């Protein structure tokens, strides 16, 4: 019994991805999700659909609850989260429009909780050193870069997330230095969402598709939110299909010692007293 | 109608070079300012001169209201904001004394508020993602540079500023790693004064004073708060020339067509529900 | 007269290293310590122990109140500090079980108060920039090299410690820029508490016990709280013989004219009104 929960970013929520579809608020310990929880299905499979930053995208992504949105996901009995994020590209050879499926970050955020276990909730006691190696689920992943195959997307089988804090985007710089670190794609959303949905014993794995080319190149024209929500209207139809396709393929694939190492390491990540 | 916001900083916020000077304490959505604003003239050249951490320097980079600071100008009606920063070098060629006239910035910092648009203040709706390509306006910083090759002073006609939370200098393993990541100067002050003022669509500009080396020197002599002093109080007067000299050039160069386009970047920057 | 305050890392906070023990809850301006001072000696030196996560380990990283820490230590009189870190690895030549007497550190926390001096206690008044270049004190590192020696024990003469604020442990994407970056070994703790340390003029230094390579070794297995339990259950009677070796040696050299330069250098790091 698989449950795909699937958090929506920027230009890339779209509700009518489910069907059979039902608004479910809910509360956590950590305070409301981002939006209402809809409820639904892709074939046979359930799922579970959460904006990243509301329906109206009025929550800036410093200030965006990742502990609510994830513990949400858990408590209805998600197995898996897939998430969209929209991003810039740091790359050449990483055109807007093409799709990243990311396996590794860079945390440049600052202000943001990262972790369940911060001692104010009886939900997560004690102290919790998540492993980060691999942040994001291998087997998920193989199916999202073979999926994007037979539908003839261009798609990236790998790459490296820098997330900043954001509200701004980054200086010429910052998008320089990122580069020579070894950042592929550039977004403020990745972390702590990932961390925490490692925590949670969650597969996670992340649609990245990018929208423009930072600022690194000097001579030509620079990301503003206007060329992202452009890029995002023309191509959205990518990430919809791209779901559409992968989810029922996870449905019907074994997941039982996968889910069931995340579970172990998530447990045996935590100091009891 | 230029009005231009002058931002003093450690060792450099003088107030006797404005004429005509008033006292005005105001208040911001964001709280008080550092301190009074000083009205005045610099030839015929309304200007607002504030004293980044107060008069009396008794205030810390990171607990400086960048917010109210910049939203005090622009509400005085501030076109222009330039302002003076004690630095570190990075790089050999920039020696104590000179003047470096930064283009670009490197964030450090962590704990800092750096958008006007925090959800919390009717005055600023919604989430804005200001671009960051150009951080300083180019328009200001040909102009002082121009005006400090007319003065004689040794200066840089570009760099990329650090900016370090603080209070604490950096490590010599810190001062190190920024050379190579393309850091020129070291602060604790450009960021968010410059990214707040972008996204009031003001033209701002720094004028940056090295004050000795940092650290990445092992053989020679570290910086010390006593150090940065001495060296402000020998130079002090070439910023004071350079701004007396730079204004009056600004009063008389045409302006509407730079400050329409910051205007329409920082409001194409907000998203609305 | 010296008096020797000891941090207890992860794994390495055993009280029973001093005879003599002596129970002392405290209260700081900055709020409780961690747990209970330890008053005890080694030989005839005076010493104070201090569990860094409590006796139980039971606080994170993030949330170890660093100040009140070495308030506490300073406040009963310590002249030297000597601290134990549980970290990894990020050079092949540091091996788990491995002793480092750090040198240098390159700060990656976001959440942390770094200085004593934050506007809102008298006890502390004014502004504070203490110099980093030499982060830990040469003379006590130099002595813990001599007794690694002296024991017998596998101990590195330097190394570069770069703090993340935890509690996570890093992305294989941060352990590989680390190294380029040039740190050695990783933990979540010397910063701040090596910056507060310097600021209240107390000599300090740090043991650092390596448990593992991080996860910069893809094909090798990645760092977990399980293993690095284990490797400092192996390892720490190395740590507990170096202190107890080191510190009759320090109660035996003379440290007015170093413990002068430190209170010096402390005391003009400040700015007054
Ligand atoms: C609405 S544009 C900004 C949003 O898109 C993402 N985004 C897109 C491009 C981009 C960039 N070049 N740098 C940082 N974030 C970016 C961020 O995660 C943010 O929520
Ligand atoms: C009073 S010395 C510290 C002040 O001077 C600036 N400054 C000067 C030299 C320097 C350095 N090497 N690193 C960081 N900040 C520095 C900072 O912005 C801070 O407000
Ligand atoms: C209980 S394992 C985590 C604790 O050990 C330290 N530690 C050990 C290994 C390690 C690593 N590879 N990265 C970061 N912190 C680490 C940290 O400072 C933290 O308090
Ligand atoms: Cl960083």
């Amino acid at each position: 019994a698989v449950k795909i929960g699937i958090i929506g970013g920027t230009g890339l929520d779209d509700p009518e991805i489910l069907e059979g579809r039902t608004e479910k608020y809910v509360d956590t310990p950590f305070g409301k999700p981002s939006d209402a929880l809809i409820l639904g299905k892709i074939k046979n499979v359930d799922c579970v659909l959460l904006a990243r930053h509301g329906r109206q995208h009025t929550i800036m992504p410093s200030k965006v609850n990742y502990q609510a949105n994830i513990w949400a996901l858990k408590e209805e009995g998600c197995t898996h989260v897939i998430v969209t994020t929209a991003c810039g590209s740091l790359r050449e050879e990483i055109q807007p429009g093409d799709i990243v499926i990311i396996d590794q970050f860079i945390d440049r955020t600052t202000m943001r909780p990262q972790s369940f276990y911060d001692g104010s909730h009886s939900c997560a006691r004690g102290v919790c050193h998540i492993p980060m190696a691999e942040p994001f689920c291998p087997k998920t992943r193989e199916v999202l870069i073979e999926t994007a195959k037979k539908l003839g997307l261009r798609c990236h089988s790998k790459g490296t997330m820098v997330t900043i804090e954001g509200p701004r985007f980054s200086s010429r710089a910052e998008s320089f230095m990122f580069r020579t670190w070894g950042a592929d794609v550039i977004n403020m959303t990745t972390v702590p969402e990932v961390v925490l949905a490692k925590e949670a014993g969650i597969c996670y794995a992340s649609i990245a598709m990018a929208t423009d080319y930072d600022c690194w190149k000097e001579h030509e024209e620079a990301v503003s939110v206007d060329r992202v929500l452009k890029t995002l209207k023309e191509n959205a139809n990518k990430a919809k299909s791209l779901l559409l396709t992968t989810i029922p393929q996870i449905g019907s694939t074994e997941w039982s010692e996968t889910l069931h190492n995340l579970k172990n390491m998530a447990q045996f990540s935590v100091l009891l007293p």
